[PDB]
């Protein structure tokens, strides 16, 4: 048993809810929240800017030190950093950004990072301002992630479409 509430079960291991991931993280304090990161860990908008804003910019300060030491992530890669006031850990995952011309095949590689964590709260990768089709992102998630993932869908309209089109 875990603390996640109100999710619709899609598969053995994937659950979905219409929710603000920031508000959900604050309520649950999950072991792992996933950020929709870029390779520079520049958290300006969408999930990264909303998560970062909720940490009062502490996520950005920590991220800038990580990049100064390690250099940028890979598209499809990840790093584990603090979850600050939102979670124990934040798994920063870089999905391909269609609005930068990145290979959508890298979306599967991105989701494979989730398999290193038994339970995660996460947004759809490469969705929103990263420009991918969220229906596709959900399919890749279901077909790639084997650990228990609780997906927070921001748009109620999109949530309803994801549910109603799910095979
Ligand atoms: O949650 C959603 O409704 C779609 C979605 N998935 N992932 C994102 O990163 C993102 C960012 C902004 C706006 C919507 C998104």
């Amino acid at each position: 048993v875990n603390s996640f509430s109100g999710y619709l079960k899609l598969t053995d291991n994937v659950y979905i809810k219409n929710a603000d991931i920031v508000e959900e993280a604050k309520k649950v304090k999950p072991t792992v929240v996933v950020n929709a990161a870029n390779v520079y860990l520049k958290h300006g908008g969408g999930v990264a800017g909303a998560l970062n804003k909720a940490t009062n910019n502490a996520m950005q300060v920590e991220s800038d030190d990580y990049i100064a030491t390690n250099g940028p992530l890979k598209v499809g890669g990840s790093c584990v950093l603090s979850g600050h006031n939102l979670a124990k850990h934040c798994l920063h995952v870089v999905g391909p950004n269609v609005n930068k011309g990145e290979d959508i095949q890298l979306l599967k590689s991105a989701y494979e990072n989730f398999n290193q964590h038994e339970v995660l709260l996460a947004p759809l990768l490469s969705a929103g301002i990263f420009g991918a089709d969220p229906i596709h992102s959900l399919r890749v998630c279901v077909d790639t992630v084997r650990t228990n993932v609780y997906l927070a869908v921001f748009d109620k309209n999109l949530y309803d479409k994801l549910v109603s089109s799910f095979l």
